[PDB]
């Protein structure tokens, strides 16, 4: 039904910049929208839209698993078409078309713990520099898509743009109309695969360019996992367990959608505060202008006609932008650590120490945070107060729990096996005579992951042997699996192109021990195993379907190879 929406007031924040929208005539026009709105979107407005039209596995993994494709999805979450445009718009419309909750009373304590994390990073490691281009050149994806704004010069991807150095003047034009407050090429493309968002290719490295120094400050931060592999998650939980003795671990359905433009305004006055020099930050200001009026074309489909739709939101974050990643960690630690700090009464004298000291690990307070993904460690006793009322703060402003109550009282979890981060939880490995948490998870989500992305393909499938390898030996189906991956892709591929002390060729057990025990230990027989008792439920049960496919692996390996040169990898198993 038709539908035109109203949206409530702005929230005006004290002391921060407004980010006022850009002048998107020209971005607009860039999609050449045929026909005016329907407005059928309860939050979105649609703008126009236009007639368009619609819009697998790795050989090398999918072919070593395949005997394991029944039980994988019988009895674990492997689960496996494109989406219709139906489809898409219905999705969109279920999980986007949200307005987030922009009027609460928490800005300005937020800005408080936003202001005090800005002083510590500079007083500390200074201001942000744009990215280098050889610092640019190892986060791009290559094989992200160009955008319609940029389809029409026949790229392919952008480790092809990315090569052929016209990014260059392009990264230098799109600067110049942002700074100018008519912006090109700044209306996000949307792929579903839920929804992903992008801006065109030259937007993108721009971005990159100029936010993707966040991350070097979460490298320092004792709250972020930035950096680091994840064979190093399970002994941080461990080890803020150990201070602390509770754990509250609750994920934000959709986090993305509920972001509101006050947080971006707040994100935005963290970051200008950040910069280099008052270019910089005029940048930042302008990209987050650009942000929180976010226009996207969305698909869908109405009596057999496939449309492309202009769709204008506010607030929001999207998910195919490279600096998302550190500004999500970045606010999902504050919007925590507010929410904590008020429901137990730390005094806001007090807040300066308390971010110092959940940056230096001290204290018995401790958080772990990943993107939307957060554990927050505390004492018995405070974490039956936080757990009793803390979802009052996040519920004022739309950061609503999943798959819980609106006002159910939070889970304490007091074993640290229970506890769930980035999606794996963590169990004691013995590696030697010592001791590691490493991550486990459901075996068909780790080889679907592994499965589903020419030469490039194979060098693909050659990264996610040495990844599963390095990351889940200890789980046998896995050490498994990653052998016959190294056994069956040749050597001398750039796996570089497709994470740098361990993508070699070469990679023996010696690398595995440096990350885990710096080198206290060594050799195959030194890298653990979880107990046998334990190969059930989320792990693949060794029955007779597990050990066919062990016994026909190195027929398979040899039937899989091909031209090229292999080593034999699984003989270093059973
Ligand atoms: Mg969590």
């Amino acid at each position: 039904e038709r539908i035109t929406p109203e949206w409530t007031a702005e929230a005006v924040i004290e002391g921060c910049a407004p980010l006022t929208p850009l002048n998107m005539t020209r971005s607009i026009a860039e999609m050449h929208m045929e026909y005016p709105p329907l407005g059928i979107t309860r939050f979105f407005k649609e703008l126009g839209y236009k007639i368009a039209k619609k819009k697998r596995k790795n050989r090398f993994v999918g072919q070593l698993i395949e005997p394991l494709r029944r039980v994988l999805e019988r009895h674990h979450l492997f689960g496996a078409t494109s989406t219709t445009p139906r489809a898409v718009f219905n999705m969109f419309r279920s999980k986007v078309d949200r307005a987030p909750v922009e009027l609460h009373s928490h800005y300005p304590g937020l800005k408080k713990m936003y202001d005090i994390l800005a002083d510590l990073w500079l007083e500390r490691y200074g201001s942000m520099k744009r990215l280098t281009e050889e610092e640019m050149a190892s986060a791009i994806n290559r094989r992200g898509a160009m955008g319609y704004q940029m389809d029409n010069r026949n790229y392919g991807d952008l480790g092809a743009y990315w090569d052929s150095g016209d990014w260059r003047q392009d990264v230098n034009t799109f600067k110049r109309a942002l700074l100018s407050g008519t912006p090109t090429h700044a209306v996000y493309n949307t792929t579903a695969k839920r929804i992903i968002q992008y801006l065109p290719a030259d937007a993108r490295l721009y971005e990159l360019k100029v936010l993707g120094g966040l991350h070097k400050y979460l490298e320092k931060c004792g709250w972020s996992v930035a950096g680091q592999g994840l064979y190093k998650y399970g002994d941080r939980v461990k080890k803020s367990m150990d201070a602390t003795g509770a754990a509250i671990s609750e994920d934000v359905a959709g986090w993305d959608t509920k972001i509101s433009k006050g947080l971006l305004t707040l994100e935005s006055h963290m970051f200008t505060k950040l910069a280099e020099d008052e270019e910089m930050a005029r940048e930042i200001h302008h990209l987050y202008r650009l942000y929180a009026d976010p226009h996207m074309v969305v698909q869908r489909e109405i009596e057999g006609e496939v449309h492309d739709v202009l769709l204008r939101g506010r607030g929001q974050v999207s998910s195919g932008r490279q600096p998302t990643y550190a500004a999500n960690t970045i606010t999902n630690f504050i919007t925590t650590t507010y929410g904590m700090a008020v429901t137990l009464g730390i005094p806001e004298a007090d807040w300066p120490r308390l971010i110092r000291d959940l940056t230096d690990e001290r204290g018995n307070r401790r958080l772990l945070v990943s993107g939307d993904d957060k554990v927050l460690f505390l004492r018995g006793d405070e974490a039956r107060v936080y757990a009793s009322s803390a979802y009052r703060i996040s519920n004022d402003m739309g950061l609503v729990r999943k798959d819980m109550a609106l006002e159910q009282e939070s889970e304490i979890i007091v074993d640290v096996k229970e506890i769930s981060f980035c999606s794996h939880r963590y169990w004691p490995v013995k590696y030697g005579n010592e001791i590691h948490y490493m991550p486990v998870r459901d075996v068909g989500e780790i080889f679907a992951k592994a499965t589903m992305a020419d030469m490039t393909q194979e060098a693909w499938a050659r990264v996610q042997g040495l990844n599963m390898l390095v990351n889940y030996h200890h789980i046998p189906e896995c050490r498994m699996l990653a052998l016959a991956i190294l056994s069956v892709t040749r050597i001398g591929l750039n796996l570089k192109g497709i994470s740098t002390e361990w993508l070699r060729d070469d990679l023996a057990p010696d690398t595995i021990h440096a990350l885990i025990t710096e080198g206290r230990t060594s050799g195959w027989d030194q890298l653990g195993y979880v107990d046998f008792k334990d190969r059930k439920g989320i792990l693949l049960r060794p029955d007779t379907n597990y050990k066919n496919w062990r016994r026909d692996l190195p027929e398979k390996v040899r039937q899989l190879r091909e031209d090229g040169q292999y080593k034999d990898w699984l003989q270093k198993m059973a």
